[PDB]
């Protein structure tokens, strides 16, 4: 069942990537770079999850799905780039702020991987450093990044705020599920966590980019 | 014999790097970036293959020898070669970094699938191999499609040089997955010594040979 | 004691990063990118050294202890330090990204050769070590040659600050391969405790110390 769910995920990612490629052929004032990012995220995630379906992307008394971290270390920084470029649409780019988000995010994912390989109190030291990184990412998202969005007009700002809330709501679920599942307190069962880390990413990757790109395309008129 | 062939490769890479450095001192209208790229490719490849010569860049996976150092080489050297190809098409014009990074993304994925296929057993090997081949096909479509159209927009002489280097690169690159499939990593129709010879000779033409042809053509446009 | 020293290092790195963040709030003509670089270096180094304190960032190879977390640190922290040095030379002028990325390429190779040398036995160790030393020599040639000529093209005051920072960096960097060769990874003339102390004290001056001198000088040009 776990294998079949991962095949299904990969096929959905493929369909998402094809959809974004089609959208790219009629870009409606959205730079090609934003279509490329929207395509890379699902294709990379699909390949990582395919490795799990084939029984390669995990090792074992606890089962570590290490392929998830290989996925996120590429997919999550690209999602923050998409969010940052949304705020800066039609205005000057602030690449320093964008790369600050990339740095925080990559660190966040690495701490998660190390926490998963750690035992006892050490696990929760690494987990905590990752949570602090997420908090700073959210402060940037709703603070300085949102102020850039406002400087680019009411229509863009409203779209940015919608996508920022969408992303923020989904992202807080990952460390919550992690802590409750076998990697943390073990209150939730493996099958439950597997289902969460199938459903969340579909909304986080394909769903986010549909909402993000449709909003920006609508600003063309 | 396998060790000595790898030492020989590394020394040739060093000589290639030195030649490109010399060319860089009298650049003839070619930006510094393109000389830097031409130098990094052979120096990185040389260091990787040196690790094989010293018996470090390989391990035994059951009954087969995996030359993992080749993948460490290619994951850096192949995206830089595609960058050189892309910058050739864009010589005299605006850079399209989105198209360049699309090629880099496809290429890195291609090399990774190759490494995973080599570590895989049975049908799973050929799933990963197939994803890599599809990535190569898309790279070739970009090379002879949109990238070639950019070359045309930069004039007849540049376009003619681009088309020549693109064909040279394309011809050599299709040989890699062919050799891979026929050798011990695939169907095992070819012996280890045969595969080793191919993955010594191909890279010499793919790395040093390609950059000689590429840089000489661009330098000639200056005159 | 080895664990306690690494905790202390990590706390100092955190304080360094906070100081640079504060400086960034009142930038005095120094672009945000240079404050970001100064913050990432100590934060990344702090995290790597924390892994050593917790007994995770090391393993026992042959009959020696490899502190592999040092290489994870340096492969990110050292290229960012060279970027900071390159941007100092180019302050008030056109950026030369080709020269900057040449330094990054040399540096990453240098750190990788060091890691492979540490994992190597006999003659092979000194082949990898030597390739790394040659990389450092070329970095120093760039620092005092073409990079210094760019600094001169940006005026006397900038050039004087650049020269001071370049000497500061160069003096500290030559100590690393020297300590490496003398310690358990090399000839084993120096004891583990001695090497641990050197690779605690050097990085404090190399990371936090360097950025204080570098940023204060550039701020003073305002
Ligand atoms: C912590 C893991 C590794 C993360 C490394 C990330 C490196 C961060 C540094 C990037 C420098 C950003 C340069 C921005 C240039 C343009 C500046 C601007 O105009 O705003
Ligand atoms: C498989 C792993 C992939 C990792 C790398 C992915 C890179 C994706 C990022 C895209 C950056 C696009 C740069 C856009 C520059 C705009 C200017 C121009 O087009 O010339
Ligand atoms: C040893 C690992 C190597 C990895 C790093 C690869 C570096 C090669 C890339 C070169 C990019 C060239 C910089 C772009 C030129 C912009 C113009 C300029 O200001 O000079
Ligand atoms: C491409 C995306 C990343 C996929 C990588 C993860 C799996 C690679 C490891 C393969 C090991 C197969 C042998 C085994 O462990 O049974
Ligand atoms: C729990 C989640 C914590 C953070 C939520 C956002 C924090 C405040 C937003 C930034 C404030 C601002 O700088 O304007
Ligand atoms: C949405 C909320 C989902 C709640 C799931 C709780 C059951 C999981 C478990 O304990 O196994
Ligand atoms: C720069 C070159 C990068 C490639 C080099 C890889 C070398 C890896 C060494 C691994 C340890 C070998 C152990 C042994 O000698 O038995
Ligand atoms: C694995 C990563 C693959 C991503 C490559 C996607 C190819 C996109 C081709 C069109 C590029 C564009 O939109 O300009
Ligand atoms: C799309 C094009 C893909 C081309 C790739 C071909 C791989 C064919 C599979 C290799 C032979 C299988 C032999 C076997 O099953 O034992
Ligand atoms: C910067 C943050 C990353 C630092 C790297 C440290 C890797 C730690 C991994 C160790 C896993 C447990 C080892 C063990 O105790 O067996
Ligand atoms: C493998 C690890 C590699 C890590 C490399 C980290 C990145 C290195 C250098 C990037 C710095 C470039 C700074 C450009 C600033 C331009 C500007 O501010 O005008
Ligand atoms: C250490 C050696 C420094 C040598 C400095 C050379 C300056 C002249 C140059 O090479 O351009
Ligand atoms: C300054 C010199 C510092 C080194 C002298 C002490 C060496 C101690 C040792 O070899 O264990
Ligand atoms: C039904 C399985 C679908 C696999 C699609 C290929 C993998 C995702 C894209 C890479
Ligand atoms: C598996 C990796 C490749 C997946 C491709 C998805 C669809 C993208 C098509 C792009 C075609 C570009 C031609 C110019
Ligand atoms: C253990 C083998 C893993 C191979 C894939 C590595 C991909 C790294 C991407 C970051
Ligand atoms: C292991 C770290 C990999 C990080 C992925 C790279 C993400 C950088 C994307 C930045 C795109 C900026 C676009 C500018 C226009
Ligand atoms: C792993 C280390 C990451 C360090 C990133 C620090 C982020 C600093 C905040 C960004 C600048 C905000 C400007 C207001
Ligand atoms: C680590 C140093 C703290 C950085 C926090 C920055 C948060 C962003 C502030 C915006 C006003
Ligand atoms: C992996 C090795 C990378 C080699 C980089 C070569 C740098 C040489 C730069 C020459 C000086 C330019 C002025
Ligand atoms: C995970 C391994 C990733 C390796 C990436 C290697 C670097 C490829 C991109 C560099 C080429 C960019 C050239 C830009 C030209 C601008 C002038
Ligand atoms: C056994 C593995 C075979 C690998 C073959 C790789 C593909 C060869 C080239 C065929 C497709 C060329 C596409 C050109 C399109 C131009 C537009
Ligand atoms: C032993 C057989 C050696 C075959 C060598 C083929 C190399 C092809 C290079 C083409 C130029
Ligand atoms: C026996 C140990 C010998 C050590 C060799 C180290 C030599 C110094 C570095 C290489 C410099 C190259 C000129
Ligand atoms: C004026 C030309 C450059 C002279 C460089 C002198 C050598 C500096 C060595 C510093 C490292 C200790
Ligand atoms: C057996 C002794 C070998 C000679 C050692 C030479 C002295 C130390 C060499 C390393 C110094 C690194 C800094 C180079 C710049």
């Amino acid at each position: 069942m776990i294998s079949i769910l991962h095949y299904g995920y990969s096929f959905i990612m493929l369909l998402g990537a094809l959809y974004f490629y089609l959208l790219s052929k009629d870009p409606k004032g959205v730079p090609a770079s934003e279509y490329l990012i929207a395509m890379v995220i699902p294709l990379w995630s699909g390949a990582a999850y395919l490795s799990i379906a084939l029984g390669q992307g995990l090792f074992q008394d606890t089962t570590i799905y290490y392929a998830r971290y290989i996925d996120w270390v590429i997919s999550t920084p690209l999602l923050l780039a998409a969010l940052a470029l949304t705020a800066m649409f039609g205005g000057k780019k602030n690449l320093t702020l964008l790369f600050s988000l990339v740095a925080l995010d990559v660190f966040m994912i690495i701490t998660g991987f190390v926490a998963d390989l750690s035992i006892g109190t050490t696990k929760y030291i690494w987990y905590s450093l990752g949570v602090i990184a997420l908090i700073i990412i959210l402060v940037i998202t709703f603070g300085p990044l949102r102020r850039i969005a406002l400087s680019n007009g009411t229509r863009l700002a409203r779209h940015y705020t919608r996508v920022a809330i969408y992303l923020s709501a989904l992202w807080v679920c990952y460390p919550t599920a992690w802590l409750l599942g076998p990697s943390g307190l073990g209150l939730a069962q493996e099958l439950t966590e597997v289902l969460v880390f199938i459903i969340l990413p579909i909304f986080s990757k394909v769903g986010f980019s549909i909402v993000d790109l449709h909003g920006l395309r609508k600003l063309h008129q």
